[PDB]
């Protein structure tokens, strides 16, 4: 994925 979202991208707060 491309923003952060539930670890999305990668990983997101």
């Amino acid at each position: 994925s491309a923003f952060w979202q539930w670890f999305s991208k990668f990983l997101g707060r």
